């Protein structure tokens, strides 16, 4: 079983993107914080990560720099939800915003999760 962490302060976003990501029967970890995102990352090493750019604390893309300078998680992608040309640079593979289309975000971390070795 594939694991995704959804980093998300939001209560109602946050499960959206659980509810929708169980029912395809992944497991989620969840965190409303960016640093938190990183230490449950190193503990738990999550197929992909879910994170939303707008965090009150810290921008998510300075997150995904720290990701990224990590040699034990700069492997796993990650989808950033709000800029397309920002994420991109900044080390995110995908971009999903809001209000978000079921099909497209699902297809997208579909395409990130499920490939042959
Ligand atoms: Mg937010």
């Amino acid at each position: 079983t594939k694991k995704v962490l959804i980093v998300e302060d939001n209560e109602l976003n946050m499960k959206l993107f659980h509810d929708l990501l169980e029912a395809q029967g992944y497991e989620t970890l969840q965190t409303r914080e960016g640093l938190s995102a990183l230490s449950i990352a190193r503990e738990n090493k999550p197929d992909l990560i879910l994170m939303d750019i707008q965090l009150p604390e810290i921008s998510g893309l300075e997150v995904t720099k720290w990701l990224k300078e990590d040699d034990d998680l700069a492997h796993i992608p990650v989808v950033a939800v709000t800029d397309e040309e920002r994420i991109r640079e900044g080390g995110c593979e995908a971009y999903i915003s809001k209000p978000i289309s079921v099909v497209h975000f699902l297809e997208t971390i579909k395409r990130l999760l499920e490939r042959q070795p």
